């Protein structure tokens, strides 16, 4: 989590898009999806990330359809956008033991139980939270056996961001779970 805010500069591909979905939380505009291989992947917007800013706009206490409409008519030849990194959301290191375990069990990528003497009871893993990235990776709405999977063929240290589900569960709202499955960038990042 970045210790503030970002200045972003967007240029919509050929079809007009920029492959992002916005959501209203509590006066504010957070982010919803991120489409891989569009111009808000390459520049970095994330899942839970805050947009400040549009065009030097503040973006308090507009609508969804707003945010989307502002989002339509710009001569996006160029778009700024002021971020602030995922707020909601906070990132705990854990280290697999000999069996190969960080020690949680999650159904629907929502941590359900902590196991005894384990790095997830070491570093304070709280259940009824959400996991939105492993090793910097968005994993929203993979199933949970491949979210298995990125643990499991993951280095000894593993990197978990984690959300509120009350939180991920206003954020997600009226979004079918086929296109967080489907079109949610769940890509490394390129360099």
């Amino acid at each position: 989590i970045k210790q503030g805010i970002r200045e972003v500069i967007l240029c919509k591909d050929q079809d007009g898009k920029i492959g992002l979905r916005l959501k209203s939380i509590d006066n504010g505009i957070f982010v919803q999806l991120v489409q891989a291989n569009s111009p808000a992947s390459l520049v970095g917007l994330r899942f839970g990330d805050q947009v400040l800013q549009i065009n030097g706009e503040n973006c308090a206490g507009w609508s969804s359809d707003k945010a989307h409409k502002v989002l339509k008519q710009a001569f996006g030849e160029k778009i700024t956008m002021t971020i602030r990194d995922r707020p909601f959301e906070r990132t705990i290191t854990m280290h697999k033991d000999s069996t190969g375990h960080v020690g949680f069990i999650f159904k629907n990528g929502k941590i359900t139980s902590i196991v005894k003497d384990s790095s997830a009871a070491r570093n304070g893993l709280l259940t009824e939270h959400n996991i939105c990235e492993i090793n910097g990776q968005n994993v929203i709405g993979l199933k949970d056996s491949q979210i298995a999977d990125i643990l499991s063929t993951s280095g000894t240290v593993v990197t978990i961001t984690i959300m509120p589900a009350f939180i991920f569960e206003h954020i997600i709202k009226r979004m079918a779970p086929s296109i967080m499955k489907s079109l949610m960038d769940h890509t490394i990042p390129e360099v």
